[PDB]
């Protein structure tokens, strides 16, 4: 009635979907990053802008997969959004999150693994503060980017269809997929560009460097102000549901 | 029915909307614009065609997040257009060009915040005639390119469909934002690219040069003729409605 | 019933559209073109794939503003290939081509207005065979790049809906952008691609060379042929409707 | 009723469908390869992005064109994935790959008939493992890449509607140019991308050189595990359907 449990069923292969869409979304991009790094060749890589393109491209086809499955998140901040507005209950929110954090540790080793060489020599795909930037900055950044985003995924919920035996809205995915590629060709001097706390932290944990891991803080904590002021917003000032 | 006010406070979160919207329109594109300029290794930044981007694609990611709120014009010729077809009452029209000018201003002075010497250094954002054009080429370069854009508004307008408690219709983002893009590769290199009031004169408050301030009528002039031109053509030539 | 006429004048103002739409066409690709050519800075410019871009999107703009009201072609080999299969009545077809070829002249026009210099100097945004390969080579490049533009229009063909007071069908603009944009990355180092007989020919018309003249059979016979295997492959091949 | 037969006709219009798609599919794409390669101009080519783009961009356009026809594989390795989840049936399955292969040998011998000195000189637009890489990382990179791209198809799949006179589901064809695009960003610079044994097929059998020939296996055993992979994912542990 629910009585096959059903469901259950659907929100651990909620959380396999959100694990597996994040493995990609990391492997795909930072494969993008170290390829692009390691090309001898002056203009014979696909560029700073074919690296925002597949980041904001595999968002558009990730969320496009499992929009409908887990509600196509991918993304820590994206979450703790639609945690704060009520859209995700609590157990599932966590265990998102740990699947995505887990998802991109995997993605991120899997392109060490393939390429390791260039991998370490080339920075990982890790985020951090580039120089000539300060960490309010770096932090600003962040915040703003993560807030594009979010807001983006507010303004793109389905306020009728939800994910598979669940409350989770249904996100169109093209939109979002824009809003990354946009806060990309933005933010990649500044940080790389983050705005997904289990990206940062993927990359960080395969990477494993000092430099990095004293600037994480920032990529938790910009995306998850970034996200909180866009529920606010899109909540409580356009209201907007 | 009516009684609740409703309406007033759509009236007011739309203007909000296209405040916040211009504000993150200019953030996201002047930022890419300074750190494509401020970037030392040769084809090390997503270039003039990831600037074109950041234009066209946040034009569709915004006018998408807008649509059913405010209408999404985030440009004083598109309000100016539709204005004039009366698609938006004159107080709306006016309200909405200072909320988009205000946004801009802000957009912009972030950009100065997060890095104020590139910032400065490399152009501020801003839009003036480049070595080798005219005045007279400038001026119709921004006629012609507000005329596809405004154009392309017209007929993405939903004859059926309005913004929340008005009758601003809701407009189809994507051709839009290609719109947008399409005429940013034509006339970067004359302008940089106006075709928005509000985008060049946010940058000219926070870039503050004599020469700037001396072609930014052009950005005025240029665009809201081409908006009217635009309206003429859809409505009365191809009526078109 | 028509007894308005009605009609009639929406025949005059399908001519118009896309009259207007092939000037638009031409203006923002050419002044595109000769924008990328007369850049000092290595790497300073939208690059070839800018260009592409510009073609593809372009058509892609236009064929969303002109469906409903022309059936937008924008494009002699377009309303060939329709006309073939009896989509559109044999006036039109000569009405609409020649509104094209107009278009094109003025828009190309435009560009040399606005940058007389670089306009000669670089090409003119003229379409020829290009060092390193013959006439047939740019023939069949023209008839296959065609084909797949036609082929296309053909499967975005509405059975249902058709333009303003004609049986011209609408036509979805985006697969039919991207045919033009795909086959630009594919052709433009063999003659710049035309799959478009106004476009090239515009473009011949206000740059005026011999050498260019000289070619200017390959982008009328090319995209014919090619438009007429693809009416031919959709209909009697693939039945198809 | 039935009696006309109907379908069968219909069974081979499919299967030419996919003959004539997959050609144009390698025409397009092996052109702009070699376009990019012959290039002496530093950065003036359509670059490593450009070629992401044109596989991309012709598998949406041809899918789009294809869906309803033939249910648009241009891919042997996507009709495997559908033959092993039963929504294609085996004499189909084969037609199909015999179809893309043959279709992928005429768009290669066409690139290599128009400009054969640069198409021998710059690679024939083969697949191979690049310098850098060993075997595993090769076929580790394409199961990976073909498992997004058909997990992408059955995450497109209509569940209700088939392409013509067959169960073969309409698949929507944006995402899986988008899961291409992707895959080739991060899998040019390791192998130039294969995913789809045809492509990869037809490109050895008109280059015929040996050692592209020693690493051809890669390009059939990968993407077949890749797409049996993301069948078992969709159908077994999603569930999904």
């Amino acid at each position: 009635f629910d009585l096959g449990e059903l469901k259950l069923w659907s929100f651990w292969r909620a959380a396999i979907a959100e694990f597996i869409a994040t493995l990609l979304f990391l492997y795909i991009t930072v494969a993008t990053v170290i390829g692009h790094s390691k090309e001898t060749v002056v203009c014979g890589s696909v560029g700073l802008l074919g690296i925002a393109w597949a980041f904001g491209g595999m968002i558009f086809v990730l969320v496009y997969c499992t929009a409908g499955i887990s509600g196509g998140h991918i993304n820590p901040a994206v979450t703790f959004g639609l945690f704060l507005a009520r859209k995700v209950e609590l157990l599932r929110a966590l265990v998102y999150m740990i699947a995505q954090c887990l998802g991109a540790i995997c993605g991120v080793g899997l392109v060490k693994a393939f390429m390791k060489g260039p991998y370490n020599q080339f920075g990982g795909g890790a985020n951090s503060v580039a120089l000539g930037y300060n960490k309010g900055t770096a932090l600003g950044a962040e915040i703003i980017g993560t807030f594009v985003l979010v807001y983006t995924v507010f303004s793109a919920t389905d306020p009728k269809r939800s994910a598979r035996d669940s409350h989770v809205p249904i996100l169109a995915p093209l939109p979002i997929g824009f809003a990354v590629f946009m806060v990309h060709l933005a933010t990649i001097p500044i940080t790389g560009t983050g705005i997904n706390p289990a990206r940062s932290f993927g990359a960080a944990v395969i990477f494993n460097s000092n430099k990095v891991w004293d600037d994480q803080w920032i990529f938790w904590v910009g995306p998850f102000i970034g996200a909180a002021v866009a529920a606010a917003y899109h909540q409580y000032v356009l209201r907007a549901a």
